């Protein structure tokens, strides 16, 4: 039914990119290379980059699966492969943590594979509940725990929010003003970014509907 | 002295993002893999596949080499290293396009090292003059040659464009409000994006300075 839904900004994300970069200014890591998990620490990488002046970005596609019976979770590294970063300091970066599954698998990962001289990581936000391994950077640390919808995933994100909806209400003949209200009263935005009618148009396109 | 010099907004570059994607929609192009050319590809590729629904990015550093006495330019794949992605329809991303040497050796690169089913290539801009090699899709054709300042570009154009303000000017010691004029002079620009101190400050601490 309901879900806490904060729709991040741009403008956000250079601000909590910045402060990040910032932090690790201050603690004087020299990095050489920047590892982004994909697909989401490739626009944080990017900009943290831009600040730091970092040259060399690369990045490690991550997939998250879940056990149907046993509802075990497991991070995997899809398309893995080798180069040497020897000699290098790296950062990880992804967008957001939480059981810290991921950076804790890629930094394993990173250090068999590429074997920088050391590795540090990093995203824009970890939640504290959840926090099982913490990172070495971030930019804020979030206490109310909310789904946070960045904007290179305004689409993913208000499709499978608008799912949620479809498959709650047995919705048949979707109704575009009954869609708005169902989101306002569900997530508390009144003005998507992605307005609803392209969202659906496309989720026809996908077969989703 | 003078470059011409265009700031492009985060709002400009969803725009463009969008609009290359929705010409692959149109053209329906089954897309699996992004390839994004690190690092200027990383930013559009990662909206591209929020509009366009792809789950696996990867990316590939290019060099740009220019040998001093020849002039002769040259574009190098750093750190390669293969995958298979046989079976699969690629799409290679950049920023932007002039000589097309790049995606030219993406492509090339990409035949070779992961052999996907298909290859297509995009950037968000197109210089039709240096265009040697044409993209098989953009957002936007430019006619106007210029400076086009991305947003994840913010802090290494502003050096650059302030270095070699520094450097016509033989001293490289500079006043703050002298050097906001010799920027609104020589490019346009009376309110850049990161404050010219802030460019100083991390021009020192980088060692430019």
């Amino acid at each position: 039914q309901k879900i806490p839904v904060k729709v991040v900004t741009w403008d956000e994300i250079v601000s909590l990119s910045t402060k990040l970069a910032e932090k690790i200014k201050a603690d004087e890591y020299n990095v050489n290379v920047i590892v982004a998990i994909a697909r989401g620490g490739l626009v944080p990488a990017r900009l943290v980059a831009d600040v730091l002046g970092v040259f060399d970005i690369l990045s490690i596609k991550i997939e998250h699966w879940i056990e149907t019976a046993s509802h075990t979770p497991e991070a995997k590294v899809k398309y893995p492969f080798k180069v040497d970063l020897s000699d290098k300091n790296v950062l990880i970066i992804d967008d957001i943590t939480d059981t810290g599954d991921s950076i804790e698998l890629a930094r394993k990962y990173v250090m068999e594979n590429f074997r920088p001289t050391e590795v540090k990581t990093a995203t824009l936000q970890y939640i504290k509940p959840a926090a099982k391994i913490i990172p070495d950077y971030y930019a804020e640390e979030i206490v109310s725990w909310a789904w946070f919808m960045y904007p290179w995933n305004y689409w993913e994100d208000e499709i499978n929010l608008v799912n949620k909806i479809l498959i709650e209400r047995k919705t048949k003949d979707i109704d575009i003003n009954e869609l708005k209200r169902n989101f306002v009263e569900s997530y508390g935005i009144e003005n998507p970014p992605i307005s609803l009618d392209k969202i659906l148009t496309e989720m026809k396109r996908r077969k989703i509907v």
